[PDB]
């Protein structure tokens, strides 16, 4: 085959490259391209840009880019372009927050059409890693700008990539052809369409029916058990990546009972993790005892475990004054009883089993658990408010992990920052943090973030609970599918049922 039908529980969204909902990232990265590419070894290669230089002080760079690249409406890719994206970018740097590259950069101006020079105000280290990411560094032709900005909208998402956006409709579909002018190889498949099909169970149903060729996504994907049973199909093929970020609840510091490190820390003992995975995710991911995995850059530090001890949870909460009175399970301190809510989107089926679990093994060593299911614009409310006890978090993945997720935490309106507020080293937290980012002596920033992952860690800020994979479900026609380096977009250009 050369034409592909797969599914999204949305549309791609109207594709302005540099902002974020309702637009998908591995849509955008599939129309729009950075100046270096991330690739898996952590490094990036010449993209855009064939070359670069940067000054002794580390603060000005100076790009050499490619003099054979159009948009493809035909128009010239060239400094002046990419300094015109920066600036469009940089005009709505305040929605940029959790990035810091875009609060690192001074100027940008094109010395030539070939030449790109960009001035930070530090000697910011993961410069290449940031403008690699999908969005919001990647570029739009200026002609598509609207009164000489994106921020307000885009008129057409013209990028330089290999893909061109054919059409959208609304809650129905997404169809991209491949770009025929492309600067670089020429991707096998012609043409993709994006069936939208917002449940788990009814992309399943779709791939059953032979009306969608590929699923390619996370742990949500479809039913677990599904997956599984798909995965012995001998006329099906599937997939299962090795793990790309972590899932956890994180803990509000600052909320009783959670701002007590005691019940924290006792609450990170009383997770049979194991099992929780064998039965509510069907055996298919791996267990996380820490925030990262020690595969991430940086975060291999020989932090100790909390392994699955329900004995020494309740010897936590009882050294700390929550015992069980007379006749009830729920443990008490003055007064008080141990209760803790956790919210969640309450229509996901896979979050509601989980908390089911993480309910039941709290309330073995004392905890009440509270479910609090709601609609996802009230839990996203509650993450940037921090109006939660416990919520569900992820990190995410390669090469946002550790620097960017990281240097989010530092962001007020996110769930992180809220889930660390009440704790008295947040702000050396934070400090250090700033550091690390701008630091270029290595043993330093080595130090820097170990002392940063071993707080967070100690403090017991989070409850790792999985390490989760990628996974994809294909008709078998359409050979072996790779992954991206980055975690967030979909290598559909290197798909080669042809081989
Ligand atoms: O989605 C956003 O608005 C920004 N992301 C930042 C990290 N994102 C990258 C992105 O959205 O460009 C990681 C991710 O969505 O996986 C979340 C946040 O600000 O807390
Ligand atoms: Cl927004
Ligand atoms: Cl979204
Ligand atoms: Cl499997
Ligand atoms: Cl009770
Ligand atoms: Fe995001």
């Amino acid at each position: 085959p050369d034409e592909i039908t797969t599914a999204w529980p949305v549309n791609v969204g109207p594709l302005n490259p540099h902002l974020y909902t309702p637009n998908q990232m591995f849509a955008q990265s599939m129309v729009y391209e950075p100046l270096v590419k991330y690739q898996a070894d952590g490094s990036v290669i010449p993209w855009l840009a064939k070359s670069w230089t940067h000054s002794e002080d580390g603060k000005t760079w100076t790009f050499t880019l490619r003099d054979d690249v159009k948009f493809s409406n035909g128009e010239p890719f060239d400094a002046e372009a990419a300094a015109e994206n920066f600036r469009a970018v940089l005009d709505n740097r305040q929605r940029h927050a959790w990035l810091e590259l875009a609060n690192q950069i001074v100027d940008v101006k094109a010395l030539s059409k070939t030449e790109l020079q960009i001035t930070l105000k530090s000697a910011y280290y993961p410069f290449l890693q940031e403008l690699a990411l999908p969005r919001p560094f990647r570029f739009i032709a200026p002609s598509q700008f609207k009164n000489h900005e994106t921020m307000n909208g885009i008129k057409a998402p013209i990028g330089t990539g290999p893909w061109i956006l054919q059409e959208s409709k609304l809650n129905q579909y997404d169809v991209f052809v491949r770009n025929e002018n492309y600067w670089g190889e020429k991707p096998a498949i012609k043409k993709i369409t994006f069936n939208v099909i917002p449940d788990p169970t009814t992309r399943a149903v779709a791939f059953e029916t032979g009306d969608i060729d590929l699923l390619y996504g996370n742990e949500g994907l479809l039913p677990l058990d599904t997956f599984a049973r798909f995965s012995q199909n001998p006329a099906y093929h599937t997939q299962l990546s090795q793990p790309i970020e972590t899932v956890m609840l994180a803990l509000n510091t600052a909320k009783a009972p959670t701002n007590e490190l005691a019940v924290r820390e006792a609450l990170n003992y009383a997770v049979n993790k194991k099992s929780l995975i064998d039965n509510a995710l069907y055996g298919t991911q791996q267990v996380a005892d820490t925030l990262f995995a020690p595969s991430v850059p940086y975060a291999n530090l020989g932090l100790k475990p909390s392994q699955y001890d329900p004995q020494k949870a309740k010897a936590l909460l009882e050294k700390a004054g929550w015992t069980l009175p007379a006749g009830k399970d729920i443990r008490e301190k003055n007064g008080q009883p141990l209760r803790i809510e956790l919210s969640f989107i309450g229509t996901d089926a896979l979050s509601k089993s989980m908390a089911e679990i993480i309910q039941a093994d709290m309330r073995q060593i004392g905890a009440d658990v509270s479910l609090i299911g709601e609609e996802e614009s009230s839990i996203y409310a509650r993450q940037r408010d921090g109006r939660f006890g416990m919520i569900f978090h992820r990190t995410w993945g390669a090469p946002y992990d550790p620097h960017a997720f990281l240097s989010s935490m530092r962001v007020p309106s996110h769930a992180d920052f809220q889930a660390q507020q009440g704790l008295a080293d947040k702000p050396l937290i934070d400090k250090e943090i700033g550091e690390v980012l701008a630091t270029h002596d290595e043993t330093q920033r080595q130090a820097l973030y170990r002392d940063i992952l071993t707080r967070l860690h100690d403090e017991a800020v989070y409850l790792p609970i999985s390490y989760i994979s990628m996974m994809v479900v294909s008709k078998p026609e359409l050979g072996n599918i790779p992954y991206a380096p980055i975690a967030t977009e979909i290598p559909f250009e290197q798909i080669k049922p042809v081989k």
